[PDB]
């Protein structure tokens, strides 16, 4: 072969040379001692990471059993838990403990904001992140539907001033709302100047300071014509620049440009559900990109320097330029042919994520060609999805114990956000989090796995409702809120983030603003946008809803019961009439084409999908999870037939085909539907569905896409 032997493995020369060439200088790794720590790591975890993934099999398997030899139509839930508790899927609440995590950054313990998550094989969308922590409002506002298009301020080719006036105004009214005057608006502002340390704004009758004056935190230029004024509220910074010389400014009664806006504190790098990576030269696309943005060189056009402000009192001050960067690695689960042992057997991916993204980030806890890069704490922040109860968070914490060793790193730098988007994490998460008592820095609600979990492990209890009909369910709200209380209870307030879910729909920013408001209302630090527009946006909720005083309010309250947890989202009888039954189906055999399409044939795991009405969705590999389950569900119970389901199959295609003509790429799976692997990945999701492990679309995903790219190959 073209792989290189070291011990039990062989790994990829790509692979190989990636971590020897480019990866381990300049971390003082000895690269013989780094590769015997690989294959020692992976000997010794391996068979206990076997025997989770095997224990996951015996529960449901359990659990399947449970529901079919039982005819009684109202469940018991006395009856259901017993039996969870009996066979180890609802283990014991462990006594109330605060969390000890130490050494980890101001972005994650205190402050409340965004976090941005993409895909890291996407180096310019990276990048875009990485810069996300500052955005500009105006952009944001005029670009979007928040300042609806109605007539006269639509968006044209060039500047309407109709539209950029109700985007100034819609700003000044932010001014108003976050950061007040002590008398009249910043709409009848007609200057700023900085006098004795204190902020002047001029109006047109009168001066006046802020309401509290401690809100001021800087500016730049010179004190009695600054360039611009620098704020904060609930942590975060807000910057209203002046130049009436610019071509909003000069249209401006104080001058102002615009108002920039902290934005994506933190980033996650994406490992996993947003990209396709199916092999070592994937791997290896993915890894150098992460390198690039820790070592601070990574140019698709660079990574922001920090930026530069004079405090009130005249001093010189800094704040940070850069998004602080977690990486997404992947679960338990998959393998990948990236290394191999002896027998030929695929090395657990996981594993090695954890090895390679950990020894990459080494490069951004120092000084890049510039300052460090990354955390000036010392933390590396690693995102572990897709784990199933305690014993998976341990073994995961012990996993990064043995890497910390082969990196010569200090026990616990490496730090876990754990994702509770599993049904046997949700009902023990006090638990989960105590296995990382002293590593854990958020808990974060990945809502679209969750219920892709709920329906494949209820299964066989009878037809689940409608797709739409999840994210009112009452599993669902007591599964968030049963977060929120977990993290609080443990002590995250001041030390960790208390995280909750992705916002999808990319085009409906009016919709965002308006609704996602919720989350930091309901007592979370952070929450999930998919796009830097996005993340400025979200931002404001986090100045209109004080996240702190939420949380303290929401202390020792118990807002769900197990009971409300274990609620399985079964249909009523007789719910759906004949036309909603085909138009439940078309729609989810369009948002499975529509999302496998791109990832089989391009290797694209995230962008954004029209959905069969048209809306731009942006989601995840979990999306796809929820939808085959949900078909094999109602295929499983005798809602819809097999023929309904190839009908609807062959339907949607030609829409979805349609829907990509504006790309170069893209190959159309209609007519010929059995040349496309694309469109057999969609009908092998749905048919072998029931049969996944928890319902996982990668086993399928990654076989199909291997297929695609040796075909491609000839
Ligand atoms: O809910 C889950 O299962 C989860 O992992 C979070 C979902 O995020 C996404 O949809 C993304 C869209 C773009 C980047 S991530
Ligand atoms: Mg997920
Ligand atoms: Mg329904
Ligand atoms: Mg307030």
């Amino acid at each position: 072969t073209d792989r290189v032997s070291v011990g039990n493995l062989r790994i990829a020369r790509v692979l190989y040379d990636f971590v020897n060439n480019e990866a381990l200088p300049g971390t003082d790794i000895d690269p013989d001692s780094f590769w015997a720590g690989v294959d020692k790591v992976v000997a010794d975890l391996t068979p206990q990471n076997q025997a989770l993934l095997n224990a996951r099999d015996e529960l449901q398997a359990q659990i399947d059993k449970w529901h079919r030899r039982r005819v009684i139509e109202p469940i018991d839930m006395d009856a259901y838990r017993q039996f969870l508790t009996e066979i180890g899927y609802l283990l014991p609440e462990p006594d109330d403990f605060t969390i000890t995590t130490s050494g980890v950054d101001a972005e994650i313990t205190t402050t409340a904001g965004p976090q941005l998550v993409v895909p890291v094989l996407n180096a310019r969308f990276a990048l875009n992140a990485a810069n996300a922590r500052w955005g500009s409002l105006y952009d944001a506002l005029y670009g979007t539907d928040v300042i609806p298009e109605t007539d006269g301020a639509e968006k044209g080719p060039t500047y309407n001033k109709v539209r950029g006036d109700k985007v100034i105004a819609y700003a000044r009214k932010f001014l108003d709302d976050s950061v007040p005057l002590s008398s009249g608006s910043f709409g009848d502002a007609t200057g700023f100047t900085v006098q004795d340390g204190q902020l002047v704004v001029a109006l047109p009758d009168k001066s006046t300071g802020l309401a509290n004056p401690g809100q001021f935190a800087g500016y730049t230029g010179a004190a009695e014509s600054p360039t611009s004024v620098l704020l904060i509220n609930h942590g975060l910074h807000i910057e209203i620049l002046i130049d009436p010389e610019s071509q909003v400014g000069t249209t401006d009664r104080a001058g102002v440009k615009d108002v920039i806006l902290e934005s994506a504190i933190t980033t996650i790098m994406d490992f996993e559900d947003s990209v396709a990576a199916v092999d070592a030269a994937d791997k290896v696309l993915g890894y150098r990109n992460w390198l690039g943005l820790n070592k601070g060189d990574l140019a698709a056009r660079v990574l922001n320097r920090d930026r530069n402000y004079t405090a009130p009192g005249g001093g010189q001050f800094t704040l940070p330029g850069r998004s602080l960067m977690f990486v997404r690695n992947v679960g338990h689960l998959m393998t990948n042919d990236a290394i191999v042992d002896t027998d030929g057997s695929e090395v657990f991916e996981g594993i090695m994520d954890a090895l390679f993204t950990g020894l990459i980030a080494i490069h951004g806890l120092k000084a890049s060609d510039g300052p460090l890069i990354n955390s000036r704490t010392g933390s590396i922040y690693i995102v572990k999805p897709k784990m199933h109860g305690p014993a998976e968070v341990a073994f995961t914490c012990e996993l990064f114990s043995r890497v910390e060793d082969v990196l010569g790193l200090p026990q616990n730098t490496m730090k876990i956000g754990i994702m509770d988007e599993e049904r046997r994490t949700t009902v023990n998460l006090k638990a989960c989090i105590k296995a990382a008592a002293d590593r854990v820095v958020f808990i974060n609600t990945g809502f679209l796995d969750r219920t892709g979990d709920e329906i494949h492990t209820s299964m066989e209890a009878g037809p689940m409702v409608r797709k739409g009909t999840m994210k009112s369910q009452p599993w669902i709200l007591a599964y968030e809120d049963h977060n929120v209380d977990a993290g609080l209870a443990a002590g995250f307030s001041g030390r960790a983030q208390v995280g909750k879910g992705m916002w999808t729909m990319t085009e409906l920013m009016a919709d965002m603003v308006e609704t996602k408001i919720a989350q930091p209302r309901a007592g979370a630090s952070t929450a999930w946008v998919p796009s830097p527009t996005a993340a400025t946006l979200h931002a404001l909720h986090y100045h209109q809803v004080d996240v702190a005083a939420v949380q303290q309010g929401l202390a020792g309250k118990r807002r769900a019961t197990i009971e409300q947890l274990l609620t399985i989202p079964l249909a009523k009888e007789l719910a759906w009439a004949p036309d909603e039954i085909r138009e439940e189906v078309d729609n989810n055999c369009q948002s499975i084409l529509g999302y496998v399409v791109r990832w089989v044939d391009q290797g694209v795991g995230a962008s954004k999908v029209p959905d069969i009405h048209d809306v731009a969705l942006m989601e995840d590999r979990a999306t796809l999870r929820i939808s085959s389950q949900l078909l094999a569900n109602w295929l499983r119970h005798g809602v819809i037939t097999s023929a309904d389901v190839r009908a609807s199959l062959e339907r949607m295609a030609p829409l979805v085909d349609r829907q990509n003509a504006g790309d170069v790429a893209y190959r159309p799976m209609a007519p010929n539907f059995d040349d496309s692997i694309a469109f057999l990945a969609a009908q092998e999701l749905i048919l072998s569905g029931a049969q996944q492990p928890n319902g996982y679309t990668e086993p399928i995903l990654h076989r199909r896409r291997r297929e695609f790219k040796a075909r491609a190959a000839e």
